[PDB]
């Protein structure tokens, strides 16, 4: 219960929520893509490796998204997925549409 409530708070209190780990190139790439949209004011990055309950967190993220791997990316509580998913959305215009509907980009 405690771990799920903690993850839920991160997802629900930040429009852009990224679960990451230490020295994680696709985490770094995904976060940098998001910051390139000037999203930092509404972003939260949680390093779940530096956490005693990493496995519980990962299992819950898999229950929510289908994968336990990081990065795990949510936008307004909707599942984006990993960095490859973000790259697909970015390249195909979906990421910008998402952010426009939230008022985060013009
Ligand atoms: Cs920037
Ligand atoms: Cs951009
Ligand atoms: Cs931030
Ligand atoms: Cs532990
Ligand atoms: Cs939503
Ligand atoms: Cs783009
Ligand atoms: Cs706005």
């Amino acid at each position: 219960e405690a771990v799920k409530k903690w993850v839920n708070k991160i997802i629900e209190e930040n429009i852009i929520a990224v679960f990451a780990k230490t020295e994680c190139p696709y985490c770094i790439k995904a976060i940098s893509i998001l910051k390139g949209y000037n999203l930092n004011s509404h972003m939260h990055v949680e390093n779940i490796e530096k956490n005693p309950d990493m496995a519980n967190i990962q299992a819950y993220l898999k229950e929510l998204t289908g994968k336990s791997s990081v990065p795990r990316i949510f936008i307004n509580k909707d599942v984006v997925g990993g960095c490859d998913d973000l790259v697909k959305e970015n390249d195909e215009g979906k990421l910008k549409e998402r952010l426009q509907k939230l008022g985060l980009v013009n």
